[PDB]
């Protein structure tokens, strides 16, 4: 009513849902940082990488709100979806199923910068490169150097590796 | 499976629904934030007042699931319910709805509490007791106050006790 | 006659009238503040936040002739229309006449971006996002928030309303 | 006979066991701490947690004496039993002596409190919540934590496990 201009209905709706995927993230690591805090796992390097991407993905989801706010748009929020699993395995798994999640965050943000550019909207472009393409690409490389790093570490002796990496690379 | 002790089933299933009752506690108030920010609402002591609020509801639900994993415990989350509301109205309406809030959650810590003398757990008592039933109490004062504050700058001058509000007590 | 690449002498027409838009901006804004300052006027929180205003403004041309020069590009310059009024009548008018004006600038960058990407010019794009655009987008926030405040202190006490949010949301 | 109002005769005599289970505590992790320093253990990362431990036993026992006579009660010391082991095994083993150890002082304080309550004797309540529960708690999930990376370090490579165990997690 005010202050919106070329902000269409189409980007204010994805917007939305982006905001819901990076809150659904957040509540991910969560669950993924206080399951490894557990008493028969306890790898405490493992819980506070975990807390922080918690935090940091709930920073995205803030960023965009208030970009959508600045924007004239109108933030609406829908039901989060629990965290796929209850249990997360290994320090192995659990930074498959991170490297999964941050690979369908990405692909949402270029989702939406190519709708911002089908939509005229050079601003957005912008937006989303500045503050999130970004981290997410160093991210990215941040976890996938991780899993290689579990990787080799591999094979017959799984316990004394994840002790070994939570203590080396992941102690804090 | 290894120092849990006098930690009961049903006491880790109420704590658990506690954890969900917070975090959904906290997305409502970062609904509340971000509808105060609006260009056509524009009130920024409210909007920060709440967010804050959303910090202070998160921390609870954190210090909930510590706990939980002190006791031997297993945390496990449910979907997040969105805000009951999409607008908030004024920002009676909005503190209104807050105070429901608030005294929901502390029925909840009452009603666990009930449990945990029912089921000779004195430690939880205690933790609840040293952390939570406290800053509930003195929050829903807080909320009374601003209550009565507004509605004392009640008719026929709704626009200017709104901004004055905003101005003199919330801001900041 | 040397370094220029890629500069397009539409881009360069396109720049110049933009600078012209700004410079006729901070031009208005000068207009803006000493009319508030006047002794049967006389609200200095409104004076000075235009002051500054009319410094972006002229930043904002200053920013855009180096960027000309830069790329070997021509600064060209027209008259300045003097600014749509001699009296800006209530803080309310004024408010509404600052949108207006910063809408039509940021319409006149988009419609510039919408130049450089149709004129293969990437670092244009860029310069103009980095720079421009967003600083455009905060401050129409900005001014549609103070317009929600001023038009909620309507009626009927409208010289009240105005000392009001002048000595509570202008000054400084 | 003087300042005594509201403590009970079985109260006092429970006060004064659990004082004796705690100094038994104490003489247990003096005689833990001194093992693995002897010169064919050597791992001084668990001599030092051990010691520590002792001194936390130590003033666990204090605070209880001194509450004892805050109330007018009367101390009453017995002989204390020498630890149950002359040699501690491994740090695996050792560790879960420890962990039973805490376990029943936790249990004891857990017995007085539920006396406490069917005494009617609201500040005991209280002094072993604010004092010790608490502490009790934290311990047992700290050693649950380190005896979970003990038996990860497990099989077929011992020596390495404690040796890198005692590294990396013990000291210091
Ligand atoms: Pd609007
Ligand atoms: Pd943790
Ligand atoms: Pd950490
Ligand atoms: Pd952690
Ligand atoms: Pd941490
Ligand atoms: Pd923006
Ligand atoms: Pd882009
Ligand atoms: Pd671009
Ligand atoms: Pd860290
Ligand atoms: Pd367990
Ligand atoms: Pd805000
Ligand atoms: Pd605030
Ligand atoms: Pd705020
Ligand atoms: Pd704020
Ligand atoms: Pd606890
Ligand atoms: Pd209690
Ligand atoms: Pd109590
Ligand atoms: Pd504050
Ligand atoms: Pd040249
Ligand atoms: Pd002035
Ligand atoms: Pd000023
Ligand atoms: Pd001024
Ligand atoms: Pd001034
Ligand atoms: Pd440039
Ligand atoms: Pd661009
Ligand atoms: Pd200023
Ligand atoms: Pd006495
Ligand atoms: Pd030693
Ligand atoms: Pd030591
Ligand atoms: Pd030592
Ligand atoms: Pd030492
Ligand atoms: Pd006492
Ligand atoms: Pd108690
Ligand atoms: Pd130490």
């Amino acid at each position: 009513s005010q202050i919106r201009q070329n902000y269409s209905t189409e980007v204010e709706a994805a917007v939305n849902r982006l905001v819901n995927l990076y809150l659904r993230a957040s509540y991910t690591y969560l669950s993924l940082g206080f399951y490894f805090d557990r008493d028969d796992v306890a790898l405490e390097g493992v819980c506070h990488f975990f807390r922080e991407l918690a935090e940091e993905k709930r920073e995205g989801a803030e960023r965009l709100l208030k970009m959508q706010n600045q924007r004239g748009g109108r933030a609406l929020f829908q039901d989060l979806q629990k965290p796929s699993q209850d249990e997360w395995g290994t320090t192995l798994d659990a930074m498959k199923a991170a490297i999964v999640l941050e690979k369908s965050l990405n692909q949402a943000l270029l989702d939406l910068h190519a709708l911002g550019s089908a939509q005229a909207d050079p601003h957005l472009c912008d937006f989303l490169e500045s503050h999130f393409l970004d981290e997410e690409v160093k991210l990215i490389k941040k976890m996938g150097d991780h899993l290689t790093n579990i990787q080799r570490l591999v094979g017959s002796q799984a316990g004394l590796g994840e002790y070994l990496f939570e203590r080396l690379t992941l102690k804090h």
